[PDB]
């Protein structure tokens, strides 16, 4: 059927995403955002047939700010998938204010995850805009701008095309399908 490649014609396989997800995860994560805090939360799941099935919201520990949620325990997320046999598909995060997009920082963060997993991606949910996205780096032209960015600050410019929303339903498809969530903190 409906099947997606990056920029450089590596196919990417489908990552199947629970309709529910985005919702619970606010819900989860609404005293932070109540507060103007971000959180973040991570995607994860299986690989079967071919296709990746997000199966899991793991909430790790993290430091939230008004614009940053960095993970402060990857110990204890890395050991919880390793028991459950999870992968790591993407992440989400909260922007209690602002628009929709994918920030300096995120898209220094996201590069982690995708260099990792060609299919990763970044759920952005904009709750005061009632607007969400669904973003990934341009591969490879994003990812080698992220690589090479040595400019200094947190939010700092970048220029040119880095990253783009992703392919659905070929790259993403939400579905009916079942939602565990997990706290770590
Ligand atoms: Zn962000
Ligand atoms: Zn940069």
């Amino acid at each position: 059927k409906i099947h997606a490649y990056t920029e450089g014609g590596k196919p990417l396989r489908t990552i199947y995403l629970p309709k529910l997800l985005k919702k619970v995860f606010l819900d989860v994560v609404k005293p932070n955002t109540k507060k103007n805090l971000e959180t973040c939360g991570i995607l994860c799941g299986k690989l079967r047939q071919n296709a990746f099935f997000i199966t899991h919201l793991v909430i790790p520990l993290q430091e939230a700010t008004s614009d940053t949620c960095g993970i402060t325990d990857e110990a204890s997320l890395f050991e919880f998938q390793d028991k459950h046999n999870l992968l790591t598909l993407g992440w989400i995060h909260t922007h209690p204010t602002q628009t929709c997009f994918m920030s300096s920082v995120d898209l220094h963060t996201h590069c982690s995850y995708q260099l990792m997993l060609p299919e990763a991606i970044a759920i952005v949910m904009a709750p005061s805009k009632n607007t969400s996205g669904i973003f990934r780096l341009l591969d490879p032209e994003g990812l080698q701008t992220i690589v090479k960015c040595r400019k200094p600050g947190l939010f700092h410019p970048h220029e040119g095309k880095v990253y783009t929303m992703v392919a659905q339903p070929g790259h993403v498809r939400e579905i009916n399908s079942k939602l565990q969530v997990v706290d770590l903190r």
